[PDB]
């Protein structure tokens, strides 16, 4: 069975996408935006009160297979949305005015592998020509200074950038969807772990985004909001100087598509458990993260 305070395998998450949609058709529509290398369905949930020409925020989880708290958060977010709509004034206004595109698990093949074989797998599970080595790092596979820094050209490496940008079916699927909906998507939020940070562009270069002052102020307020709940401390800043230079990430790519609010979230913790965050921290992690996401949403909406 599904549980929001446990990590769920893909079969269970998939069944959940169907069930939560069936139980809330007036707040959720489910589509598939492509298949993975191994033929799993890349679901996208459109969360919001349906209506014509609504702006949107796009959020994905599960880019990286071992970052299980990421997958957990997207599911947590969807429940909060459907349970509090109509009762909590902010979420009610959010869903009335915009849609959240929630992509609960991007790298499904890798996620399944962390359940079946290797908990610490990171990459996709696609084959590579001329080698037995498996997989591409999806967050090195976007057209953002592709493969120029912080990435490997070797398929046996954890940060393999791929044979070319969008060489992976999953990243191509995400990029295609975002490109087809640029008129509506106002923010891009991509959920990772761990490090307790909010990053904004750029990571592929030390250059700063034109609105970097605004992004810094926004990230600063979001981390302040997050801390109000349990005291959890986040830092923030441009990716390149705040964590490390790295090319081909989706946050940088989305920003260069014209999406002015683009953030990579790194959830708990700071390394004590690392990727293996206990299920006993799922609820607190998700609840505080919700405050940061809602703050950003409220800001983006108020500035349309
Ligand atoms: C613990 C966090 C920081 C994760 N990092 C890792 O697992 C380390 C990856 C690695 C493995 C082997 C050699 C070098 C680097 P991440 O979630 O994978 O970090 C993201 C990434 O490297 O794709 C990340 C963090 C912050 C900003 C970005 N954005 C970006 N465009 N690079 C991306
Ligand atoms: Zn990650």
């Amino acid at each position: 069975g599904h549980s929001y305070e446990k990590y769920n395998n893909w079969e269970t998450i998939e069944a959940w996408t169907k069930q939560v949609t069936s139980e809330n058709p007036d707040l959720i529509s489910r589509t598939a935006i492509g298949t993975t290398f191994l033929g799993n369905n890349i679901y996208l949930l459109k969360v919001g009160k349906p209506g014509p020409n609504k702006p949107a925020i796009f959020m994905d989880c599960g880019f990286h297979a071992r970052e299980w708290i990421s997958h957990a958060f997207c599911q947590w977010f969807v429940r909060e949305a459907v349970l509090t709509y109509g009762y909590e004034s902010h979420m009610t206004e959010f869903l009335n005015k915009l849609d959240f595109y929630v992509l609960p698990v991007l790298n499904i093949d890798g996620y399944i592998y962390t359940w079946t074989k290797n908990r610490m797998w990171r990459k996709t599970r696609s084959t590579n020509a001329g080698t037995t080595c498996i997989g591409t790092d999806p967050n090195r596979n976007f057209d953002a200074g592709w493969c120029t820094t912080g990435a490997s050209t070797d398929p046996c490496d954890e940060t393999y950038c791929g044979s070319a940008a969008e060489s992976e079916k999953e990243t191509k699927a995400l990029a295609d969807f975002i490109r087809n909906n640029l008129s509506s998507i106002k923010a891009y939020l991509t959920i990772h772990s761990y490090s307790q940070m909010i990053l904004y562009p750029y990571s592929y270069d030390y250059k700063l985004p034109e609105n970097n002052a605004e992004l810094n102020n926004l990230a600063k307020a979001a981390v302040k909001e997050l801390a109000t709940l349990y005291g959890t401390k986040y830092t923030y800043g441009p990716g390149a100087t705040t964590i490390y230079p790295a090319a081909g990430g989706s946050d940088d790519w989305a920003y260069d598509q014209g999406i002015k609010y683009s953030f990579t979230f790194e959830l708990r913790d700071k390394g004590r458990y690392g990727f293996i965050l206990p299920e006993s921290q799922i609820q607190a992690t998700c609840e505080e993260t919700m405050l940061a996401i809602k703050y950003v949403t409220n800001y983006v909406l108020g500035h349309l």
